């Protein structure tokens, strides 16, 4: 995957799974709608907005989601799949969120951008 981090630190790396019909990115603010698949990269625990069959909403960059969802969705297109692999800092850390997540866990989020209004 591409690391789209500033750090290039490789604690996001990202693998287009659909490229988008749109050509608007979201900004800063914007309230954004997405489908998601999320797992820990050893496949121990799951969750989908498919599970709910509801869209996943939140303002991005407020800090309302890891920061890999942050930093990932603000790189997006409307109607783009996006694959994260994201490394412990740009989820739940050292500290891990027992007892859903373990300290220094990888994730891996399937993400589909539906679409944004600022
Ligand atoms: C700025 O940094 C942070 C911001 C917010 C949080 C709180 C958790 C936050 O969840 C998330 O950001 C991501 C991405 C959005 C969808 C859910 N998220 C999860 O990790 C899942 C996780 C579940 C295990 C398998 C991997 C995915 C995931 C799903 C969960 O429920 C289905 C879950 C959960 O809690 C840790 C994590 O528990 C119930 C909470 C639900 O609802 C929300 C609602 C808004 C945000 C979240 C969860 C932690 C942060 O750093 C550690």
């Amino acid at each position: 995957g591409e690391d789209i981090t500033s750090k290039k630190d490789r604690g996001v790396l990202k693998i287009v799974k659909r490229v988008g019909n749109g050509e608007e990115t979201p900004m800063i603010g914007d309230k954004v709608y997405v489908h998601y698949k999320g797992k820990l990269s050893n496949g121990k625990k799951f969750d989908s907005s498919h599970d709910r069959n509801e869209p996943f909403v939140f303002s991005l960059g407020k800090g309302q989601v890891i920061k890999a969802w942050d930093i990932g969705v603000a790189t997006m297109k409307k109607g783009e799949i996006a694959h994260l692999l994201i490394k412990p800092e740009y989820a739940y850390g050292s500290a891990g969120s027992l007892p859903k997540i373990p300290s220094n866990a990888t994730l891996f989020f399937e993400i589909e951008l539906l679409d944004f209004k600022g």
